[PDB]
């Protein structure tokens, strides 16, 4: 009930509580995203959205311990503690930028983190319009350690961690679609911002396709932590991604994610919707999704690049034949570092 309202700025929204977010939106797009760009800040933001929310463990709670508050913005309010975690390196600068936006505009760290991620993705072509709820308390307790899955973890360990959090193997695969807009800076400092897929600025299925290709080249002088050979020069491949793409428990869902950008988009949206509210009752929050702008549509079709073919794909789903995917001519492409 209530009805649509008009904000002070003339914008139309579903609830009055959404109005303050239009100010944050202008701030982020203007400053943080340096003109609504899809570069490092967007990737850092998405990474932070995950690392804040994932600090939620029903298992710890069942053992009589604090299991973490989930998407409570603890990674910021307790950055001194959480940024010490193995998986939270290279986030400090982004955390400080977000801390200031939240403090000034007066929005909670929890809400802001999920907001920034949704807004950031709208700057990258092909991205779906993520759900955005507001109303998370700004208060939090530091996240317990060892709750973030690591690149060197076995699939069994990764599935267990996510399972505890509330995600099925299929959902973990869906969640990894975020690596379609990713690079690494801390695994191998020798090759700064080496992309995970051939399109670090396009939310597409390229990540799922290329991760299944045979690893043939080494991007840098030496291998970094949890690094595997990749298919293209300049490209990077995380061990956990390589394993998940080929493990019988996740192989078919991963393969199903290669030919359809639309299917990928909603799967990621649904999985993200659940992650963004870990540690909260979504019914206690307010839906402000209409604040999130739409992104440019991706008209490029999925493809096996560089002259490689299905024969270069290490098909891991025994029950389904690899989908029909276009191929290309020209040589093997050299991937430039993500912007
Ligand atoms: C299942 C396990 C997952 C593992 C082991 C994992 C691991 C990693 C690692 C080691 C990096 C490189 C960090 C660096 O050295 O700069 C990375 C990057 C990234 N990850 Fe994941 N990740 C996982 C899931 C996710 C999820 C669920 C999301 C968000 C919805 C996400 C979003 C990102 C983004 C956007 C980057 C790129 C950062 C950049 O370009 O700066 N990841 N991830
Ligand atoms: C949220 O908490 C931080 C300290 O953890 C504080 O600096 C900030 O002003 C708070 N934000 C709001 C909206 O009260
Ligand atoms: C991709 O394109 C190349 C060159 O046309 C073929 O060799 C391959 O079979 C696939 O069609
Ligand atoms: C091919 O060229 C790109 C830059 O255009 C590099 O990033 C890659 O490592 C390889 O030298
Ligand atoms: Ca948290
Ligand atoms: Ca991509």
């Amino acid at each position: 009930g209530g009805g649509s309202v008009t904000c002070p700025g003339g914008q139309s929204t579903s609830n009055s509580q959404c109005c303050v977010w239009f100010d944050v939106l202008d701030d982020l797009q203007t400053n943080f995203y340096q003109g609504s760009k899809c570069e490092s800040p967007v990737r850092k933001s998405l990474r932070i959205a995950f690392h804040d929310a994932i600090g939620f463990s029903p298992a710890l709670t069942a053992a009589g311990q604090f299991g973490g508050g989930g998407a409570d913005g603890s990674i910021i309010a307790h950055s001194n503690i959480e940024l010490a975690f193995p998986a939270n390196g290279g986030l400090t600068d982004t955390v400080e930028a977000l801390r200031a936006v939240g403090i000034n505009h007066g929005v909670s760290f929890g809400d802001l983190i999920q907001f920034a991620a949704a807004v950031g993705m709208s700057n990258c072509p092909g991205s779906p319009r993520l759900e955005f709820l507001t109303g998370r308390s700004n208060s939090s307790q530091p996240s317990p350690p060892s709750l973030i899955p690591g690149p060197g973890n076995t699939v069994t360990a990764i599935l267990d961690r996510f399972g505890d959090a509330g995600f099925s193997p299929d959902e973990v695969v869906d969640l990894l679609a975020a690596h379609s807009l990713a690079s690494q800076e801390g695994l191998n400092s020798a090759i700064f911002r080496s992309p995970l897929d051939s399109t670090p600025q396009v939310f597409d299925t390229q990540f799922y396709i290329e991760t299944l290709l045979k690893g043939t080249t080494q991007p840098g002088p030496s291998l970094g932590f949890a690094e595997e050979l990749s298919p293209f020069p300049g490209g990077f491949r995380i061990r956990s991604d390589a394993l998940l793409a080929r493990d019988s428990r996740t192989a078919c869902r991963w393969q199903s994610m290669t030919s359809s950008n639309e299917v990928m988009g909603q799967r990621f949206r649904a999985a993200m919707a659940k992650m963004s509210v870990l540690g909260f009752d979504r019914n206690a929050l307010t839906d402000c999704s209409d604040v999130i702008p739409s992104a440019v549509s991706n008209n490029a079709a999925p493809v096996i690049p560089g002259g490689l073919t299905v024969d270069d794909i290490e098909v891991s789903c025994p029950s389904e034949p690899f989908p029909e995917i276009a191929t290309a001519s020209g040589p093997l492409p050299s991937l430039a570092p993500a912007p």
